[PDB]
């Protein structure tokens, strides 16, 4: 498609991250309003997620069982909210600094930017003990991804790049895009494309696996998007940051 929709949020505030579920419901960090706030496919009416305490959240994500994850990227802390829970828990990470980007996996592992440490953690599900990813040289990385193979995607925010990792693998490899200026987020598809909010250049463009050749995707009017999701219809949904909206394009 090249006719975008603006989704039918109110009071939105510089949002910063958005996660889509199963059904298409769409979640998304409002980052300046200090919430996350939520609108089933066909809705009009958004509801704000119990999370408590939150100081100008980023990412988000959404796992197979509809729980919600964000990194409160104020308070140095990764969260969780079951769907239906009032009642949030906080990950067993340490050393964060102002995390950025979360993804979670088939497994359940969860992904964390630590943007200010210029790293990225991760924890198995029920473990207390995180892993540093064997990245290396990120400058404030900014977005994580991961596949159904479990290959980790990064949007290397300070080096205009994203990078990737397979699952095992010790050695990262950068992925062919051009011309990126600070890179935000970064989300990828069951047949491995994979898309990127390029914030400096107020656009989104995407990689299919094996390709060398990125196609800008056909939005329009954005103002340093900062986050994406892609639904299993293919629909890719942007947070327009500056525009205080969010918006999606059918594939
Ligand atoms: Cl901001
Ligand atoms: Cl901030
Ligand atoms: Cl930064
Ligand atoms: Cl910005």
């Amino acid at each position: 498609s090249n006719t975008q929709t603006v989704l039918p949020f109110t009071g939105l505030n510089t949002p910063s991250g958005v996660a889509v579920d199963s059904a298409g419901t769409v979640y998304v960090t409002d980052h300046g309003n200090n919430r996350v706030v939520k609108l089933a496919a066909g809705s009009n009416t958004q509801t704000v997620l119990p999370f408590t305490g939150l100081n100008t959240p980023s990412g988000v994500a959404v796992d197979s069982a509809g729980t919600v994850y964000v990194t409160d990227h104020g308070n140095n802390r990764v969260v969780k909210l079951a769907a239906g829970s009032n009642t949030q828990t906080v990950l067993p990470f340490t050393g964060l600094n102002t995390p950025s980007g979360v993804a979670v996996d088939s497994a359940g592992t969860v992904y964390v930017t630590d943007h200010g440490n210029n790293r990225v953690v991760k924890l198995a599900a029920g473990s207390n003990t995180q892993t540093v990813l064997p990245f290396t040289g990120l400058n404030t990385p900014s977005g994580v991804a991961v596949d159904s193979a479990g290959t980790v995607y990064v949007t290397d925010h300070g080096n205009n790049r994203v990078v990737k990792l397979a699952a095992g693998s010790n050695t990262q490899t950068v992925l062919p895009f051009t011309g990126l200026n600070t890179p935000s987020g970064v989300a990828v598809d069951s047949a491995g494309t994979v898309y990127v909010t390029d914030h400096g250049n107020n656009r989104v463009v995407k990689l299919a696996a094996g390709s060398n050749t990125q196609t800008v995707l056909p939005f329009t009017g954005l103002n340093t998007p900062s986050g994406v999701a892609v639904d299993s219809a293919g629909t890719v949904y942007v947070t327009d940051h500056g525009n205080n909206r969010v918006v999606k394009l059918a594939a």
